[PDB]
Parts: C-alpha cells; structure tokens; sequence
C-alpha cells in the first residue's frame, strides 16, 4: 500500500482508533479529488465552473482538459504518488493543472505565488519532489527553469521543470496538449491516501509541509459548503491566492465546485476591478482578509457600482478588529462570516444565522462535531472564557508535518493535539475567540527574534527537557528552562552553548530561569 511507503518517507498517519471513528461516523468518504471531479462532471456537465476574463470552463471542459493534461504528464514521466510543486497566480489554467495531477494520482505541493526560489528550493528538497510546475500570468515572469537556476545546490531529482504562460485563450495556454491524444487514465490511490502537501504560515521562516488526504480534505470542504450556504447558483469572487488553503476550501473554489457553482477569477485585488466583476456577474460571496476589506471600504469608487448581489463576506486570519467588522457589515450590507482556520486542519466559521454581534466578536464554531478544541493552560485544559493555548485534533487535522520528525516532537502534544501557537478562549456559546499568538516576536534593540527558533536550539542541550523563550521590556530575551536537575544549566553555559552552535549573536538569551513548571 502507498501508505506503507509514505510513513517511511515522513508521513505521520491518523491513529487506527481515530481513523475508524471517522469512517464509522460518515466523515471520511471514499472519493479522491479526481473521483469527485468526475462525479461533478456527471451532475453539472454544462454548468460554468470558472470564469477568468474572456476564458471560461464548464465542468465538462474542466474534466476533459484535466484528462488531457494528465495524459501529457504521464507521457512526460510523472508517476502516481510523485510530488510536484505547483506555483501559480490566479489564472484559469491552474484548475486544469491541479486536477491533471490528481487524474494520474500525482501529488501537488501547493506554493504561493510570490514565494521566491529560496522557498522553492527548500520545499523541493524536503518533499523530494520530482517536478516543478510554474504558471505565469505573462511572458515576463520567471519560468520554472529560471527559478531552478537560482538554487544554491543542484537538485537532480527535481527533473521535471515546466512553465505555462496564461494567454488570451485556454487552448493557446496549453500548446503541449496539441500533440497528445487524451487517455482511460486510472490511478489506484484511495481516498485515505495522501492527496497533496500544503505549506504552513511562512511569516517566521521556511514553510513546513502539511500532508492532507483526499477523504479528510474533501470532508472539510463538505462541511464548509454547508456553513457558507453554497448552492449551484452561488457565484464566488476569488481575490486571495488560489494556492492558499483559505481560498481553496474555506469554503474556497473547491466548495463552489462541490455544489456546481461558478468561480470568478481575478488576478487583482484592486477595488474598481473587483467591484466591476461583482456587478457584472452578480457575485454573492467573497473571501477576504482585513487588509483587503480596508482597501475596499476606503475606495471612493465604492458608490459607483451595483454591489447589491453580495450576500456573505468571509474574513479570515483571526485578526479582524470589531470596528472594521461592523464597517464591513453596514457598508457592504452583507452577512459577515469570520473564519479562523489553518492549513494544518481545524477551521472555524461563524454561522449565517448568527447575530451580527457574534460575527463581529468571534470566529465561530469548528467544522466537525468530531473536531476537538483544547484551550490549554502547563498543558492542562481550561474551562470556557479562560484564555489559553489553542490546541486541536480531529478528522481533518494533521498528526504531523511531512518529513519533519524533530519539529513534530514539539508541534504536537503527547496525546496528539496540534499546537496552533494561537491563544484565545471558547465563549459561552462555544464560539472561539482568538486573542493573539502564544509567543510573539521579540524586539531586542532593533532585531526581531522568533522565540520558536531560540527554543529549538536550547532544546538541543542534553539536560534540558522544556524551555519557553519570552521577552521582557527594557526588550530582553529570557529563557524559562525546565530541567530533566543540573547546575550546568545556567546563563553562561547556555550562552556559550548557543554561541558554539553558531546562532545569531543577537538571539542569545539575556537572562535564564530554571523552574519546575510554567
Ligand atoms: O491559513 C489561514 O489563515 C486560514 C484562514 C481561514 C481558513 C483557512 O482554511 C485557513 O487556512
């Protein structure tokens, strides 16, 4: 079985007990991403799935192009369970390449547009990817081979390097299909096999690989569809990066596909462009982050377009100020829907029948009744209305990043809960309220220190069992160390140990404290 090899390659699977419950309860279903697409072509063949400028794909056309492009990848040497990096802006051909890979059982590795070669190089190595597919909005951008020529080290195993330039027609975007006869392409992947790798939030360093299976990702999409209220008449505007988990599935373009609705792709966030598309296509839903909502609400063009069709606006990132939330609701005359989610798994939505106050003040309810949210104090669970470290496990939450055993020992609890790094509380209605991050960045005399970084090194000290690197005002760096009982755990020795390891001088603790617990 593929899972046997995957485990040896760094995949941490769902424990057998928890996997059975998720089967028994009807969470995990038996469709891969491509079996889902086939059944969507069966139900919604002639419905428009995607629009981008003057290009458009019905569900039938999406499935046909995907078959064709999958046949081409197969002829080029891509094999089932191979990892392939996919970097792309918001162009319509990205849906052909995603499902083309799914059609032969290849495994996408989703990379944000705007990630540099520095990010691509480490992701390619860590995933052992054999391919890099890069889509370009124009003939000016860097091709897949241009990016690979920037690597510091050769990567011989990443031998497939293909670029697609998005042009005025789909047929002209995929000229390599011209000499390929479409194939009955048959992958043997099961729904519980790994479907793809996502990337974690890359604000503090190199992104981590996140393995999702078909069954658990499609389950999350099914649930998101219900809570966002999507139907086959839904028209959704896509302004966020297509490669990002939010835009993909919360409820994302996959949620719209799932119901036979229409996705409208814009390469741009510019207010006037988006307002025009909303008016033109009578868009009813859009997902935003606060920075885009601020841009829209302060545009003086707001009054020049008919935005009457807007019904719901998702806002994700868990960093939405109540004042802006209320401005969103009243200015756009929509139901606000806050989304607190993460590529690693758990997603929380406010509900469409929620009071406006709840949508203003909270990030709503977990997708699954089998989702488990622990607000941890020392590790112990806290009651309602107590602020603590948000931890989670459930039917679509990863049990480990891919091919990262040392990080995994730290990013998950002993009983297998994912540690989000966020703090917050569950209120009286069981709505999550995110109030901040567990360990923010320290401002030590100009330098910005990532606590997680200093913690990793200090954990390489033999007698150390736990450390928490915090900042004090003056800002100084303090390390709270829990010993395994060692007088050699002291400031001078820890500092010299870190210097010897060649960390940045400006990231060494200025103070130590050896306690028995936090
Ligand atoms: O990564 C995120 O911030 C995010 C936000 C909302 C919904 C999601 O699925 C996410 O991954």
């Amino acid at each position: 079985m593929f899972i046997e090899q995957d485990i040896q390659l760094g995949y941490v699977p769902f424990p057998k007990s928890r996997a059975q419950q998720y089967r028994d309860e009807g969470c995990w279903k038996s469709q891969t991403h491509f079996q889902l697409l086939a059944s969507l072509k069966d139900r919604f063949a002639q419905r428009v799935a995607v629009i981008q400028d003057d290009k458009q794909l019905t569900y039938q056309q999406l499935y046909d192009y995907a078959i064709h492009y999958g046949t081409y990848l197969k002829q080029q040497g891509i094999r089932e369970t191979d990892f392939v990096l996919l970097q792309s802006p918001n162009v319509i051909e990205v849906f052909i390449v995603i499902f083309g890979l799914y059609a032969i059982g290849a495994r996408p590795v989703f990379c944000l547009h705007g990630h540099g070669s520095y990010e691509i190089e480490n992701i390619a190595r860590q995933s052992r990817a054999v391919g890099f597919l890069k889509l370009c909005g124009s003939a000016n951008e860097s091709t897949a081979t241009d990016v690979c020529e920037e690597f510091s080290k050769p990567n011989f195993k990443l031998w497939f390097r293909e670029s697609i330039v998005s042009r005025s027609s789909i047929e002209a975007s995929l000229p390599q299909l011209q000499g390929v006869a479409p194939a009955n392409l048959r992958a043997q992947s099961e729904s519980e096999d790994i479907a793809f790798l996502q990337l974690s939030g890359g604000t503090t360093g190199l992104p981590k690989l996140i393995p999702r299976t078909h069954a658990d990702y499609i389950y999350s999409i099914e649930k998101s569809v219900d809570v966002a209220g999507l139907t086959q008449d839904t028209k959704q505007l896509v302004v966020l990066p297509v490669m990002h988990n939010f835009c993909m599935s919360s409820p994302g373009f996959l949620g719209v596909f799932y119901v036979g609705g229409t996705v409208v792709l814009s390469q741009l966030t510019h207010p006037r462009v988006c307002f025009e598309l909303i008016e033109k296509y009578q868009i009813q839903q859009v997902s935003l982050v606060p920075a885009i909502a601020t841009l829209w609400l302060n545009a003086e063009s707001l009054k020049d377009y008919d935005l009457s069709s807007l019904q719901v606006v998702q806002v994700g990132g868990a960093k939405l100020l109540p004042s802006l939330a209320e401005q969103i609701i009243d200015t756009l005359q929509v139901k606000l829907q806050q989304v607190y989610g993460m590529a690693e798994g758990l997603v929380n939505f406010t509900h469409l029948d929620d009071s406006d106050q709840i949508t203003i003040q909270t990030q709503g309810k977990k997708l699954s009744h089998l989702d488990e949210i622990r607000i941890a104090d020392d590790g112990n669970a806290l009651p309602i209305n107590a602020i603590g470290h948000i931890q989670t496990r459930g039917p679509y939450t990863i049990n480990g990043y891919y091919n990262l055993p040392e990080i995994n020992q730290r990013a998950f609890t002993q009983d297998g809960f994912y540690k989000t790094g966020d703090i917050g509380y569950l209120d009286e209605n069981l709505n999550i309220v995110v109030t901040g991050r567990e360990k923010e960045q320290i401002n030590r005399s100009g330098e910005k220190i990532t606590p997680s970084e200093i913690e990793e090194f200090i954990l390489q000290y033999p007698s150390v069992k736990d450390v928490c690197v915090i900042g004090v005002s003056d800002e100084r760096i303090k390390a709270i160390i829990i010993p395994k009982d060692d007088s050699e755990i002291n400031l001078k020795n820890i500092r010299k140990f870190l210097i010897s390891k060649n960390i940045a001088h400006f990231k060494i603790p200025d103070e130590i404290e050896v306690v028995a617990d936090f």
